[PDB]
């Protein structure tokens, strides 16, 4: 479905460390991020999205409109300027982040009460699965 609204609880998270390493996240902070529980909250109304990723020590919040390029500064992650764009490819929500890193972005598949997320940077892919709370 194209409806990603909800509070999403993590079920699985594969190659999180390799993806963070591809983004040049500090080794020390990688070890903490691997242990912290992540909650993904999405509010979606038509084209307008508000995404909030929350843990004990780190938060990542982004708002965007589908189809409208936006300047992004990943201040709480790798601290880079990218040109971001989120679009629908069938029922897949696709985000491309143009900048220094190649193949940078994510894709989201909503299958019922499950959300599959693949985050990419360089030759690394992190695969996450969430269940709607
Ligand atoms: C559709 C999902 C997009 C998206 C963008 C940014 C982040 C995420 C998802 C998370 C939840 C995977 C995430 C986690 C983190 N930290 C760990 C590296 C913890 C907050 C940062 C950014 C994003």
């Amino acid at each position: 479905t194209r409806d990603a609204n909800g509070t999403w609880e993590m079920e699985s998270n594969e190659n999180f460390e390799g993806w963070m390493k591809a983004l040049d996240i500090d080794f020390a902070l990688r070890k903490i991020a691997v242990r912290l529980t992540l909650t993904l909250v999405i509010d979606q109304d038509g084209d307008n999205f508000k995404t909030k990723c929350t843990s004990t020590f780190y938060n990542y919040d982004v708002d965007f409109t589908v189809g409208v390029e936006f300047d992004e500064y990943t201040k709480s992650l790798d601290n880079r300027h990218v040109k971001a764009l989120v679009t629908w490819e069938g029922d897949v929500l696709v985000c491309v982040q143009k900048g220094e890193k190649e193949n940078r972005g994510w894709k989201k598949w909503i299958e019922g009460d499950k959300l599959y997320l693949e985050l990419t940077c360089g030759d690394q892919v992190c695969r996450q699965v969430f269940k709607k709370k």
